[PDB]
C-alpha cells in the first residue's frame, strides 16, 4: 500500500503528553511506516531547552570540567519521559553513555546530536519500530555537502526493507565517519532525505498548527487555510515572510515529486496544506493563493540627470551596499531617477555614511530619503498572468482609502507586491484578503 | 529683462532670421539674445559645427581644409548677403581659417559657429556684440562666482545685447566648450546674472504635448510642467542646461519661432507650480526594449548577487531601465538597440558567475511613463490608469513605480503601444 513517512518536531515531543499524540497518529494509518523525531521542544517560554544544554556540556569537556549538574537534568528530563509513558526499557544505559563519550572527548556535533538520537531509541521501542541510526543511513562527502547516490542507495538497503523504522533527524556521519550534524535544515531534511530514499509517496510533517493560512491571523479574522500550495509558491511566501517550512528542508523531496502535508498533532483530523510540485500542482483560474507582508521600510530615493544613458551607475550604488552587511529588497526605477528600497533592522545606524559614498563615485542631484513603508505580497500561480489582476488589487486599496508607495510586478509571473504606508500595512492585507474571498 | 535663446533651426537660414528680427522687436522686454551655429536646411544638409570640427581633424593629419571652409564661408556670407547687411564677414571668417591652421583647439573651432552668428546677428538686430568668452568663465567646471560678476557690468548695462551660447572661456583663458547644455545653458547663465523675469527658450515647436500626436489626435498643451516632472517626462528638453535657472525664480517657457503667438508651455520651479489632485501632466513612451529573465535557487543570499549580475552589464556598453528582483528571481530591462549584437556574451559572463537555473529572453516590450505631480498621494491614479488598460485589453508585462510618487511605468507587449497611449490619456481626459 502506499509509504508514508513522518516527522514530529519539538512541540510534538516535548513531554510524555505530546508522545502518546504521536503513538496515536502512527497506529492511526499502518501506512505511518517511517519516523523522524526532532529533540524534546520547550514546554514553557523560560524552560531551558536540550540540544542547547547538551551543547553546553561539551563546554565543560572543552573547558576541562565535569558536567553532572547539567546531565541531571537531560537524564531527569528523558527519565521522567519514558517513566510517564511506562516504557520497557533502561534508558539509563543510553544516557549514560551518551555522559561518558562526551566527557571522553567527543565532538560538538556528537553532543548536540543526542538530543535527536534519545528521541529516536525511545520512539523506536514505544511505537514497537526498528531503531536505524541516523549514521548508518545518512552521508556527508568530504567538503561537508549532502552526498545523495550513497546515502539513498543505504536508505533502500537499510531502510525500506523494514515495515516499521524510527530514524533520528538532525544529523549523519561525515567522510571521515565521525559524527556530522546538519546546519540548515533541523529534522526536517533527514524527513524529505528519507522520503527521497525509500520512494514515499508522502511525506507528513507534523507541527502545532494545521498547515500555513492564506493570511495572517492576527490580521485577518478566521482566514481559509491553504488547501494546496507549490513550491515556487510556497518561497515566495517564505521570504516575505510567514512562518513557513524553508527551501533548505525540502530540496530532496523537490527534485522527485513528493508531496509534504503540514498537519498538526494536536489536531489530527484538520487537513493539511498540501506543499505539491511546480508541474504537479494544477492552476487554478483566476485565484490568489496568500498574502503575506511585513512591515518597517524606508527608500532611499536618488534623481539624476540622465540616470538612464551612463553605465555602472547603479552597479556603484550596490556595490556600495555590498560593502556593508546591507542588502536591498527593490531597486525601482524610473526615467531619470531610481530608488532602493530596503528594510529598517538590516539599515539600522548604517544608513549615514551610505549616503555619502554613493554621493562620492555615482553624483547625483537630489538625494532623500522616506521611511515608514510596508510590503505586502500577494502570491499565486493562477495570477500568473490573468487580465486585471494587480488592478483587482489596487481596486481594493482604492477602497480603503490607501495610498500606494511601491509597485513591483514583473519580478515574478506569480507575485504582485505592493508598498504602503506602515500605518495602513493592516487595512492593506485585510482589503486584498476580502477582493479575493466573497 | 527678458532673456532670449534661438535654437540653430531658428537661424537656420535668412528667412529664420526675418522671423527671429520679427520677434525681437515686437517686444521691448526682449533685451538680451543668445543664438545658436545654423541648424540644418533640409536633412541631407551638412551641419556647420560638424564642419567645424572637419578642419580641426584636417589640421590633426597636417593636410589643408579649404574646401571644407569655402563651405562654412559661403554659409554665412550668404545669410548677411541674403539679408542685406552691411557689414563685412569675411574679416571674422578669415581669422578664423587662421587660427584653425595654426593648431587652435577643436573647442574654438566647434565655437565659431555661434560666435559668427552672434557677431552677425549684433547688427541684423542692432545690438551690442557681447562674446561670450569675456563673460561665461570655468575653473579648473563653471564659475558661477565670476561669470555672474561680469554678466551685470557687461550685458545688463545695455539696452539690447548678443551672446553666442555654446562656449565661454577656461580657466587659463583658452575657449572652452559647454560638454553639456549646448545654447540652451548660456541662456540659462546669462538669465540668472542679468537676473531676467522671463527666459524664452526659442525652439521649433509650441512647448510640450500630454501625448505624442502621431498616437493620439490632437493632444493637449502642457502649459506649465515642473522641473520634476519634465527630467521624468525625458521620453520626449534638457537638465544640464537647466541648473542655474532652478534657485533663481525665473520660468523657462519654450516656444515656437514659427508661430510666436503660440503661448507654449512654462518649465516652472517645484515650488511655483501648482498641484491639481487628480490629475496627470503628460504621457510619454519608448519602443524596443527586451526582458531577460534570470532565475536562481536562494538568489537574495547570495553574496551580491545582483551587484555581480550588472557589475557584467558594467563591463560593456550597456545601460539598463529597470531591474526587476525578487525571492529567487531577477529581470533586465534593456533597449534592444543597446543590447544589440552584446547579447550572448552577456548571457555567458553571468551564466559563468552566476548559477542560474533559467535563463529566457523575451524581447518586443515596450515602456509607458505617465506622469504628473498631480498624482502624488492621491489614491486610485494607478487604479484608474490600470482600469483603463484592463478595458482594452492590453497586457502588462511589468509595472514599476516606486523611485518616483509622480510616475508609474508600465510595460506593455510592443503591439500594444499606441492603443496603451491611447487608453491612458483617454482616462484622464
Ligand atoms: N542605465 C543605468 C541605470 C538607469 C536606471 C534608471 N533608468 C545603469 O546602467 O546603471
Ligand atoms: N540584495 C540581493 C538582491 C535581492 C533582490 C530580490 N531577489 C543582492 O545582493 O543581490
Ligand atoms: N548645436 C550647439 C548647441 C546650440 O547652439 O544650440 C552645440 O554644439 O551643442
Amino acid at each position: 500500500l502506499k509509504i508514508v513517512v513522518t516527522k514530529f518536531g519539538g512541540s510534538s515531543l516535548a513531554d510524555s503528553n505530546q508522545f502518546k499524540k504521536v503513538k496515536g497518529i502512527i497506529d492511526s494509518d499502518a501506512n505511518r511506516k517511517y519516523i523522524i523525531p526532532s529533540a524534546p521542544g520547550k514546554r514553557t517560554n523560560k524552560d531551558y531547552k536540550i540540544t542547547d544544554l547538551l551543547y553546553l556540556c561539551n563546554a565543560h569537556v572543552k573547558n576541562g570540567i565535569p558536567f553532572d549538574d547539567v546531565f541531571k537534568l537531560i537524564s531527569q528530563r528523558y527519565t521522567e519521559i519514558v517513566s510517564e509513558l511506562n516504557i520497557d526499557m533502561d534508558i539509563a544505559y543510553y544516557l549514560e553513555k551518551v555522559k561518558k563519550n562526551i566527557e571522553n572527548g567527543a565532538s560538538s556535533d556528537y553532543a548536540a546530536s543526542r538530543g535527536e538520537y534519545l528521541n529516536g531509541v525511545i520512539l523506536a521501542k514505544y511505537l514497537n519500530a526498528e531503531f536505524i541510526d541516523a549514521a548508518e543511513v545518512i552521508f556527508f562527502d568530504k567538503s561537508g555537502c549532502f552526498d545523495e547516490k550513497k546515502s539513498y542507495e543505504k536508505i533502500k538497503e537499510k531502510v525500506l526493507s523494514c515495515n516499521k523504522a524510527v530514524i533520528p533527524g538532525f544529523y549523519g556521519s561525515s567522510f571521515n565517519g565521525d559524527v556530522k550534524t546538519f546546519s540548515r535544515g533541523g529534522s526536517d531534511v533527514t524527513g524529505s532525505i528519507i522520503s527521497a530514499g525509500v520512494n514515499a509517496d508522502l511525506y507528513e510533517n507534523w507541527t502545532d498548527v494545521s498547515g500555513f493560512l492564506m493570511a495572517d491571523p492576527r490580521i485577518v479574522e478566521n482566514p481559509k487555510t491553504i488547501s494546496k500550495i507549490s513550491y515556487k509558491e510556497l518561497r515566495e511566501l517564505s521570504y516575505m515572510g510567514a512562518t513557513v517550512l524553508h527551501e533548505e528542508a525540502i530540496f530532496p523531496v523537490k527534485d522527485s515529486g513528493i508531496p509534504i502535508n503540514i498537519k498538526n498533532t494536536n489536531k489530527p483530523s484538520d487537513p493539511g496544506t498540501l506543499i505539491l510540485s511546480d508541474t504537479h500542482k494544477e492552476i487554478n483560474l483566476g485565484t490568489i493563493t496568500g498574502i503575506a507582508g511585513k512591515k518597517n521600510f524606508t527608500v532611499i530615493a536618488i534623481e539624476k540627470a540622465l540616470l538612464n544613458s551612463e553605465v555602472g551607475f547603479c552597479r556603484k550604488i550596490l556595490s556600495i551596499l555590498e560593502m556593508y552587511g546591507v542588502s536591498f529588497e527593490h531597486m525601482p526605477s524610473g526615467v531619470d531617477s531610481v530608488s532602493l528600497v530596503i528594510e529598517d533592522c538590516k539599515l539600522d545606524g548604517k544608513c549615514d555614511k551610505i549616503i555619502e559614498e554613493i554621493k562620492k563615485q555615482c553624483n547625483p542631484d537630489s538625494i532623500e530619503i522616506h521611511p515608514n513603508m510596508a510590503l505586502v505580497a500577494t502570491v499565486g500561480t493562477g495570477m500568473a498572468k490573468t487580465k486585471g489582476i494587480a488592478n483587482k488589487i489596487f481596486t481594493a486599496l482604492s477602497k480603503e482609502n490607501v495610498n500606494i508607495r511601491m509597485i513591483d510586478q514583473g519580478s515574478s509571473e506569480i507575485n504582485v507586491i505592493v508598498g504602503v504606508e506602515t500605518v495602513d500595512f493592516e487595512k492593506a492585507v485585510k482589503s486584498i484578503y476580502n477582493a479575493f474571498n466573497e
